[PDB]
């Protein structure tokens, strides 16, 4: 129904934007961040487990990451996964700490990661548009069933369109800023 349809769609778009932000932060960049390690997993006692759940990742310099595994006997498997990952990094360890030097990306790899950023932006925008479509269908159903006034539904429709544009723009900005980060 009118308010419920609209307020729900807005809330869902906001979280679709939050989701897009977290997704974008997983892209390998200069100026290391815990996020780019978040999709790396190890077999943790029979279950694929994100390395970020098993260690404290620190960034004490733009190109130096220091990972402390919560369980010392997991260090090796963690280091291996990091080395096997597509991050293009070569870990070392001092028995207790994994040290990860972050190389400057190749021009080739930048273009690739830029492509990825744009793809994730596209996925998020399709989500936003589907959220809009569902709420717009409800507004249509409300109008034809005479459940609300015609002017009412028309105003809800432009508000809905406005809100959708706003969140699609936010996603484009997130991708835009990711790219700027990748080309730096």
């Amino acid at each position: 129904m009118i308010d419920e349809a609209l307020f729900d769609a807005e809330e869902k778009m906001e979280k679709a934007v939050a989701v897009a932000r977290d997704d974008l932060s997983t892209i390998r960049t200069g100026r290391a961040n815990p996020g780019m390690f978040s999709r790396i997993t190890i077999d943790y006692y029979g279950a694929a487990t994100p390395i970020t759940q098993l260690a404290s990742i620190n960034v004490p310099e733009a190109r130096l990451v220091v990972i402390k595994p919560y369980e010392a006997n997991q260090l090796r498997a963690i280091e291996t996964a990091i080395r096997n990952s597509d991050l293009g990094v070569n870990p070392t360890n001092d028995g207790a700490l994994i040290r990860v030097a972050v190389p400057q990306l190749t021009e080739e790899r930048r273009r690739e990661l830029v492509k990825q950023a744009k793809h994730k932006g596209e996925e998020a925008k399709v989500s936003v548009r589907n959220i809009r479509r569902k709420a717009m269908e409800e507004l249509h159903r409300i109008r034809k069933e005479g459940e609300a006034g015609e002017d009412e539904v028309g105003r809800a429709e432009k508000d809905l369109d406005k809100t959708t544009h706003q969140y699609v723009t936010q996603i484009d900005e997130l991708v835009k800023h990711k790219e700027g980060e990748l080309l730096e």
